[PDB]
């Protein structure tokens, strides 16, 4: 689908068998989601932002279905007030910017 | 221009007589620029992101040129790690997401 930007580009995503609403974030390199119960192993990681940084648990090869499409990649789980879908996943569902 | 996300969505923007590169950011409601000399007065404001909040200067009705297109609106200048063109400006250049 095509989406304008007068509102936040929020989509429904299915991850870890759970549902969530997330933002299609073209400015985010990574995909970061609020605390969600994901199975398995992970590595502690640091990621910076506008306010600075947060430490997050890094899960690799996580399958997500964004708005009806499938993609596998790294998902960072840490203290973020919003669920963000980054370019690593946006490139997989064939998302592009147009203007 | 149709922009793919394999790389950060950078664009050349002209603001206040100066040239800068800025990240087209759908995950940003606002436009936030790093250290830059901007004429006039403003209204202090604090915005949040990942890692906490940052104090910025809020300038209104600022002409901005992203690629070949002009837009006028609020711009925030602060300690940001990257110049960001948020939805307040993106809508104005008809920027859209597609997948």
């Amino acid at each position: 689908p095509q989406i304008t930007l007068w509102q936040r580009p929020l989509v429904t995503v299915k991850i870890g068998g759970q549902l969530r609403e997330a933002l299609l974030d073209t400015g985010a390199d990574d995909t970061v989601l609020e605390e969600i119960n994901l199975p398995g192993k992970w590595k502690p990681k640091m990621i910076g932002g506008i306010g600075g940084f947060i430490k997050v648990k890094q899960y690799d090869q996580i399958l997500i279905e964004i708005c009806g499409k499938k993609a596998i990649g790294t998902v960072l789980v840490g203290p973020t007030s919003v669920n963000i879908i980054g370019r690593n996943m946006l490139t997989q569902i064939g998302c592009t910017l147009n203007f």
